[PDB]
């Protein structure tokens, strides 16, 4: 079978708190002995629109800043700014901090998103980040703060910190140094993003876990150049092909004996032809939010 | 809309491995009770058809290796409770929490925490089909991952994993050990019944698409529960019980439109078809969103 799976969320959940100024509540993440979470919490409404953030931050007190881990409060003996991200530093170390690292992911790449409201834990998801950096997320108010992540063996590797929803539905965030993913700022504007491609990659990695699970029927005799492929898919706003994406194709082809240029020649007939009324893996439309590794480790 | 699952922290705290000779499955620990599919016991050649009581009656509480990790649990006890495995350990789980058995109906959603040796490899939401399959992602050594769902601090289970069929969907047993469907665990050929199109979740997903403002589909007719069923199994869609009713009540309160009315609209399109909209950015009626599934992830 396939599914889009999330890793499990146990290790980043005994990282989350809830991180309160003024009447503006949202998610941290406590490592050791610091929270982080997004700036923006220490906007007022008024601040919103154009929020100068230094100033507002040097006005703030360790005592404006309410933390708290289920029943207990943490202390903040101390606060700074890294870009977008706040670090309220505290009076005690959370023992259940994972081994982890900070990562600055690719578009195309994929990881999962631990939603959470009040610092409490509600459901976990996979995502990739768009080619324009948006993210296609399910986020409500009060899930800034919620953390997007990978783990590598007992290693948790946070790529991602939300922030924002634009007005067509898709949001925004930053990395753990609080650098946004795309032309974004953490102000209360409406902000549209850059034109959205599909990730190819990941569709043709896709088409290769239809093929694993039995469903064949989008296959056909022809082949194509990497070059002639590439020329239709940015036509059709689908990313170029590297020859590094055909090498990441390589396991996924030995496994099936097709090779990846056969798969683009399919891939190429789908976007001229559609699918007919057809579903390939249960989906009416081409799924891009898998990448090789994804599909090869969750079929071996 | 997304398949969002739960949580898995609770439950991942409560995984252990359980090896029988050289066959090692998943067990799910919960205070100082270890349960597996029973299934363990069985050399790969006794699968093709076993005598689970003889099998046990050769079985002592020694030949259980129970492990956290690395971590030995000791057995002191063991018992076969329809086709899963209890065995009693010397140790509670101190990461044991609040918990239930569940048995879900069909149509039903839950979160599976697929994993081997013990260790989660990942989490993803699953519908109970109306045949009790599973359209699960499962590889040799997954049996014994559990399926679950999360109401307040609570976590209640429904289902462990135990096998899959011809078709490529999966099959499994609530905690007690019940099956779903009509299923044995022995390793022989048997069939899903024909599967059909869970009519609730349909509807629940209708309601999702009129709260984003998406409902050029409602009509100005109605129906009976009666009639509509018979219609809907014609093409193929599950009957609507009572209990389904009830379970739209909150969407329907929050649309104001009324259960019955939107069986009216889901009849119609079957009926005549899309002519070509969408609804939801998809031309397909999606089938595995319940009605809380829906109320999480819109309110
Ligand atoms: C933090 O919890 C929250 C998460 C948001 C809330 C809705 N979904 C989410 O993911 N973040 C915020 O509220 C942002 C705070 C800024 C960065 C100071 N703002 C935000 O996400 O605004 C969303 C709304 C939705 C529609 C839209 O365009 N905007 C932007 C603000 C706006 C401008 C003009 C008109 C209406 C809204
Ligand atoms: C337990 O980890 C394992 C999980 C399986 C492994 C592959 N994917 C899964 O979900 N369960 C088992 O191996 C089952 C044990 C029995 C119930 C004692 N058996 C099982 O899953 O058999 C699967 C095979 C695949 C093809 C098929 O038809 N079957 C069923 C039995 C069979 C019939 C005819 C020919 C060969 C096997």
């Amino acid at each position: 079978g396939f599914r889009k799976m999330a890793f499990p969320s146990g290790k980043v959940e005994g990282c989350m708190v809830q991180v309160t100024c003024g009447t503006t509540t949202l998610n941290g993440l406590w490592l050791d002995d610091v929270v982080y979470c997004p700036r923006h919490v220490i906007c007022t409404s008024e601040d919103m629109l154009n929020p100068n953030y230094e100033d507002l931050l040097i006005r703030k007190s360790n005592h404006n800043f309410l933390v708290q881990a289920g029943n207990v409060q943490l202390r903040v003996i101390g606060h700074s700014m890294q870009n977008c991200v706040l670090k309220l530093k505290v009076d005690t170390a959370n023992p259940k901090t994972p081994k982890y690292k900070f990562v600055r992911i690719q578009p195309g790449q994929t990881f999962s998103v631990l939603a959470c409201y009040n610092g409490s834990p509600s459901g976990v998801y996979q995502c990739a980040m768009r080619p324009n950096f948006t993210i296609k997320g399910s986020f409500l108010n009060g899930s800034c703060g919620s953390v997007g992540f990978n783990i590598d063996y007992d290693c948790v590797s946070f790529c991602y910190m939300h922030h924002m929803e634009l007005p067509t539905g898709v949001h925004a965030g930053t990395d753990l140094e609080g650098n946004f993913y795309g032309p974004f700022v953490d102000r209360q504007t409406a902000q549209a993003a850059g034109t959205d491609t599909t990730i190819t990659v990941n569709v043709l990695a896709w088409l290769y876990a239809a093929v694993i699970n039995g469903d064949r029927w989008f296959l056909n005799r022809f082949t194509t150049t990497l070059n002639d492929f590439n020329l239709v898919a940015m036509k059709y706003n689908y990313e170029p092909l590297t020859q590094d994406h055909v090498d990441i194709l390589g396991p996924l082809s030995a496994q099936t004996g097709i090779a990846v240029l056969d798969m683009c020649a399919s891939l190429k007939e789908l976007l001229q032809n559609g699918m007919n009324g057809r579903t390939i893996l249960g989906s009416a439309l081409l799924e891009d939010e898998f990448t090789p590794f994804d599909v090869v480790r969750q079929c071996s």
